[PDB]
Order: C-alpha cells, then structure tokens, then sequence
C-alpha cells in the first residue's frame, strides 16, 4: 500500500487531503496521486487498503470518459504510447518514486476555482436527514411532508456547502455570482441523474455525490474537476437490499465502521485496522470498481 507518497522534493507539495496528495507540476498543472488511505467518522486511519488509489483513480478516470460529451474535465491529453511519467521529472521515473505514483496519479490542468461544494442528493441521508427530521427542511430547502430515511427525493437537488457548513443555493450564487451557481446546479443535478441511473442498473445506489467544479474563463466553460462518483466523494449504497424509514449500510465502508464502533474507535486517530478488515475493505473497492466500470481487477 501507498500511504504518504514521498518525492524528496522532487516535486513541490501543494496539499496532502485525507487521501489525495496533490503536487505542482509546472505554472499550469498539478498532479493528483491518490493514495491507500481510508478514513471514517471524519479521520483517517493509520494503516491503509492496498491499491484502494489505483481503483479509485481508474474508477474516477471512467467517470470522466462516461461523462465526456456531457462535460469538460480538466484532464491532461497523454499522448499515445506515452505515460504520465514522460510529463514528469525524469527523477520520478526511478523506482523509488515510480512505485508511490503508478495507476494512481492523474495529471490535471489548473483552472480557475469555483469555491463550492457541489454536492447533489438523490436520496434524503446524512446531514439532510438530520435537519429535516428538525426542521423539515434541507440546507434550508422547504421539503415536502412524510419523507422516510433514505427516500429518494422527487427529483435529485443541489444542495451546496463551503469547506463543511451546508448553505442554501442562495447562498451559493452570493458566493460565486448568480447566474454561475444556477449553471453550476443546473449541469451537477444532470451529470448526476445520468450516473446514478446507470449505476442503479448495475446494481449500485450513489445516493449523492460531491462535484468539484471549475472555470476556464477563456471561454466561459464549467469544467468537471477533483474526483468524481467514488465512494470517497459519494455514498454508495447497495441496490438490491435498499429499503427507506432506516439506515443504509455503506457500501465500501460498513465492515470498518462496524469494528471501530464495537471497539469504542469511532473518530479516533492513529488507529490500525486489523487484517481482516483491511483485505475485506479492499475486496469490498474491487468490486465497486468491477461492477461500475465492467473492466476486471487482476483478470
Ligand atoms: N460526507 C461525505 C464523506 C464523509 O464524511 N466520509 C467519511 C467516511 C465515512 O465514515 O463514511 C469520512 O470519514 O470522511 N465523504 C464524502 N461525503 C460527501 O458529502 C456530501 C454531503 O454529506 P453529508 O454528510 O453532509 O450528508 C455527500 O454528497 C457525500 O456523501
Ligand atoms: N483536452 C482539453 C479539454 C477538452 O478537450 O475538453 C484540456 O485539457 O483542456
Ligand atoms: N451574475 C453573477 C456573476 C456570476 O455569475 O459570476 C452575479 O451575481 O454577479
């Protein structure tokens, strides 16, 4: 398992996320490794799932060829017969650091930031659940009457949060201008749908996601940035055992949390998972991965 990646400065860190080290490139491009880190109940865990990056980088990578007539993304062009590596430093090529970045790095334009979180439910969980069972209402959004846990809303809606505080569309366009958040809500909710109904025919339930977006203001073109409809930036439930008015177990998550809470670990840091955990977690990626994509992990 990869889980801090080390280029002896080689390259210049730009951020280390809970599971993404990101690094400079040059003026114009960064390069995104994901790494074998886990995290749950908002921190990571101290040992990781091997090859967990490399899964979610190519399942990530799908997304974005699924998605490729629907939306920019900003994804550097690798010329045919070419890797990743003959964009970088020829240092990196050397084994040592070959091996941390291999099948797991992704290199990326810069663009301009749009500074939300584009998050899109389909379904009435988490942070929503919880204010609605409150209020009645999600990130402000008056709902209707009789919603049960895990519902799937009428149509998938918008519901944006700044890095995390939830915020009403309104907000949003207060933020990053009105008529770029109601673009911005408009394509997530229909890069979204289309997803969701082509993972739900595979037997998958993303029951909401988080896009990050971008701007090329050279055009004024919304790109599709960060990772996208991983079970990092999504909640993916089983299809075929959905059942609304309670919980859904996590897809790729269920078995660590299950153990962290029996052992009194949840929100603990530094804390290792056993082997069991760890070879059933990532078995668990795999077949995320198989099913989603239709391509096979080591056959
Ligand atoms: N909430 C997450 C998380 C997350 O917390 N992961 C845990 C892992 C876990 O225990 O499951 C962690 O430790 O960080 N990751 C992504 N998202 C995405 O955030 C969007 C809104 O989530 P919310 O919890 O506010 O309903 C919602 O669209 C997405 O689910
Ligand atoms: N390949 C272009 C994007 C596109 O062709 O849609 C870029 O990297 O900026
Ligand atoms: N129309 C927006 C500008 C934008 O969309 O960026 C505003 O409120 O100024």
């Amino acid at each position: 398992s990869i889980t801090k990646t080390e280029l002896d400065g080689i390259l210049p860190l730009v951020a280390r996320g809970k599971v993404r080290d990101i690094y400079e490139v040059d003026a114009g491009t960064l390069l995104f490794v994901a790494t074998d880190r886990i995290s749950a109940y908002d921190v990571i865990m101290e040992n990781s799932i091997p090859e967990k990056g490399i899964l979610l980088t190519k399942l990530s990578e799908f997304w974005f060829k699924f998605l490729s007539n629907d939306v920019r993304n900003h994804l550097v062009d690798i010329a045919p017969g070419k890797t990743i590596f003959d964009y970088l430093p020829a240092k990196l090529s050397e084994p040592k650091y070959k091996t941390q970045l291999e099948d797991r790095s992704l290199l990326v334009h810069k663009h301009k930031l749009i500074p939300l979180e584009v998050i899109v439910r389909g379904y009435i969980t988490g942070s929503a659940w919880k204010e609605y069972v409150k209020t009645g209402t999600v990130h402000g959004l008056k709902q209707p009457q009789g919603l049960k846990e895990s519902q799937e809303f009428p149509e998938p809606i918008f519901t944006p949060s700044t890095k995390d505080e939830n915020i009403s569309p309104a907000q949003a366009a207060e933020l990053v201008g009105e008529d770029l958040s109601r673009r911005v809500a408009e394509l997530a909710v229909k890069l979204y749908s289309k997803c969701k109904d082509y993972a739900k025919e595979k037997g998958i339930i993303i029951a909401d996601t988080k896009f990050e977006f971008g701007i090329d203001e050279k055009t004024n073109e919304i790109i599709l940035v960060d990772e996208v409809l991983t079970p990092d930036s999504s909640r993916f439930w089983n299809g075929a055992s959905y059942k609304v008015g309670e919980s859904q177990d996590s897809y790729d998550k269920q078995f660590l949390r299950d153990w962290l809470t029996a052992n009194k670990l949840n929100g603990v840091n530094g804390v290792k998972m056993p082997q069991d955990i760890v070879d059933r977690t990532r078995a668990k990626y795999i077949e995320a991965y198989e099913t989603l994509t239709g391509s096979k992990w080591s056959h």
